[PDB]
């Protein structure tokens, strides 16, 4: 009776955001692509459920302010169109004060026979912090993946609307939080320091709350102005498209 299941979270997202999302899409099929795997890894509380829920749709992955439990990663396929997307809702990373590597392997194990073609890094833009239990989650990644994977990574940061109190300008306050963490994984992830200004990660905004406030057209928008779901999609896709490796070997 279970084939995968259809995407029903589509026909939900408004008209600009269907048709944009087709696009994107489009491109995978005319380039051979009927699929395409995201996985999402970062520390507990940032946001990945709830971004992964907002991605396809619907309400496939569990939220909770204590993300303290979890313990064994879950896949969420849905597909149409002859098009299948799955997102990998990993379980948060660190494990009271520290790093947690028994779920780090146990994700390493969830994806054995796997493909990877985009890697999400979540943490929270709300956040000031010179997090470094954060300069170890960068390691512990690099250490079980490598490589391929801040190449085919992306940098997500949600609560995407959080209006910086007393002190002002979010594009001036959005940038010291993306550059300190973009630097986290440059130092961090040993290898990258030098080598990095020659790929980029670059990095997207998500505003998961159901307060986030629309648009023209209807679609969350940051209070940059644009849609965060059609945009952040672009990204998955870019980087699924470009031809490097992917999580291999
Ligand atoms: N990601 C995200 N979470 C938000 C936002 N606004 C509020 N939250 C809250 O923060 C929590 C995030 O939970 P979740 O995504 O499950 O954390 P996870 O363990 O990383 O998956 C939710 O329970 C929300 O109530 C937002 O813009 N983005
Ligand atoms: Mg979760």
């Amino acid at each position: 009776g279970s084939l995968v299941r259809e995407w029903v979270g589509f026909q939900q997202f408004p008209a600009a955001t269907q048709e944009k999302l087709i696009e994107f899409f489009g491109k995978l099929k005319q380039k051979d692509m009927n699929s395409m795997t995201v996985l999402v890894l970062g520390k507990g509380g940032v946001g990945k459920s709830s971004t992964v829920n907002s991605l396809i749709g619907e309400q496939v992955v569990r939220v909770s302010p204590f993300q303290a439990e979890g313990l064994r990663p879950v896949m969420v396929s849905r597909t149409m169109g002859g098009f299948t997307i799955n997102i990998i809702d990993t379980p948060g990373l660190v494990e009271a004060g520290y790093v947690n590597h028994q779920a780090l392997e146990l994700i390493k194990g969830f994806l054995v026979n796997r493909t990877i073609d985009v890697l999400l890094y979540v943490d929270r833009l709300d956040v000031y912090a010179v997090d470094e239990l954060d300069k170890q989650v960068v390691i512990a990644i690099t250490q079980t993946f490598g490589k391929e994977i801040w190449c085919k990574t992306l940098l997500v940061l949600t609560h995407a609307q959080f209006s910086p109190p007393d002190e002002l300008s979010y594009e001036t306050f959005s940038s010291k939080r993306s550059d300190s963490l973009l630097k986290t994984i440059r130092a961090g992830s040993k290898m990258r320091k030098q080598e990095f200004e020659d790929s980029a990660i670059a990095v997207v905004y998500a505003e998961n709350s159901g307060r986030c406030s629309k648009n023209d057209k209807d679609e969350k928008a940051l209070p940059n102005g644009e849609a965060w779901i059609p945009n952040l999609v672009k990204a998955i896709t870019d980087v699924a498209t470009n031809q490097r490796k992917a999580i291999h070997v």
